[PDB]
């Protein structure tokens, strides 16, 4: 139920995902997900991998945990790449990357960070917010 405009999606090298709200997506050891402004944080280095075209897994290079979103729309870190770890990576405003929960794609639940660094819950996100806009940057 979504467009198919895709960004370059270069997954060879690890990278950072910088949210337009000012934070780099971070996956913590305890399985917690949030955002930080510190570009030196060792938990913001991510390794993207593709499943079918346009689908990706987002994994912590440091902890090996996979980004995921539960039945309640909350982001967490998973040790295994289950159905909740698959995201549809799409271009937005012709320049940014957005990630929609494949599992909950019909509900438009995106990966999103608030200006205060906390994660947004799936239902609280939607097209048009800066919280869902990410820029893939070099580590």
């Amino acid at each position: 139920h979504h467009h198919f405009n895709l960004p370059p999606g270069n997954y060879k090298k690890p990278k950072l995902l910088y949210c337009s709200n000012g934070h780099f997506l971070r996956i913590l050891p305890d399985g917690t997900v949030d955002g930080t402004r510190d570009r030196s944080d060792q938990h913001i280095q991510l390794q993207l991998s593709a499943e079918s075209v346009g689908e990706v897994y987002i994994k912590s290079t440091e902890t090996g945990q996979y980004l995921a979103m539960d039945t309640d729309g909350l982001l967490y870190g998973s040790q295994t790449p289950n159905e909740e770890c698959l995201f549809l990576e799409r271009l937005e405003e012709n320049h940014y990357n957005t990630y929609i929960s494949k599992k909950h794609a019909e509900k438009n639940w995106f990966v999103g960070l608030k200006k205060n660094g906390s994660c947004k819950r799936g239902p609280r996100t939607h097209y048009g917010q800066k919280a869902i806009l990410f820029l893939p940057l070099p580590v």
